[PDB]
């Protein structure tokens, strides 16, 4: 599933309330959204599980059922994104005990030191 | 009502995506989140709505209805409070076209230059 590449809400360091972690997680898979988009409607979703869902399930939001096209995805306003993107997550790699944010974790796991 | 107290989320400058609006607004009376408190449930509510609720309706969260008390209620976490803090408003006074941060809004209020 997308859990091989997509980030658990679990991992972030922050406490936040309920309803604003459910602001920043994909409204299908749950997930930290990956690569957002914003539906006509206003709700978002990662831009693969939202074009599978209008694929294979019907042209309509999987939030709220209202009319849905792949062509009404839009990325979501800038200062939203400013959010999302500064989030900060707890590394799980084994014995790390680092946290970083959501736009500087794929190079803090790359930069991690192999075994060899 | 509290609405003479509070500002309702149309006057913020940026368009948020809903779930996002919802995050940061009173679960109760849906203005934006005036003096913050967290049930245990994790849900945000001013201090004021809440307990008026726990004493007139019984002790549940509005939300939920997970057993609430007057005593459960704390502040939200730091990094929420900064993101509500620092939310952009658009003043509604006739002929100001200026938009201030939540924390520095009262004091833009208040600077307004009166008629006399
Ligand atoms: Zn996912
Ligand atoms: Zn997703
Ligand atoms: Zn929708
Ligand atoms: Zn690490
Ligand atoms: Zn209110
Ligand atoms: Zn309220
Ligand atoms: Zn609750
Ligand atoms: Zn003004």
């Amino acid at each position: 599933n997308c859990s091989k590449i997509h980030l658990s809400t679990k991992l972030l360091a922050v406490d936040f309330p309920a309803h604003f972690v459910k602001s920043i997680s994909c409204q299908i898979c749950e997930h930290i959204l990956a690569d957002p988009v914003e539906t006509s409607c206003k709700h978002l979703f990662c831009r693969i599980c939202i074009l599978r869902c209008l694929k294979v399930m019907g042209s309509y939001c999987p939030s709220c059922r209202y009319p849905c096209f792949p062509t009404d995805l839009e990325s979501p306003v800038k200062s939203f994104l400013n959010i999302l993107n500064s989030l900060m997550v707890k590394c799980p790699a084994q014995d790390c005990n680092e946290e970083v944010s959501l736009e500087k974790y794929n190079h803090h796991v790359s930069s991690h030191k192999e075994s060899k």
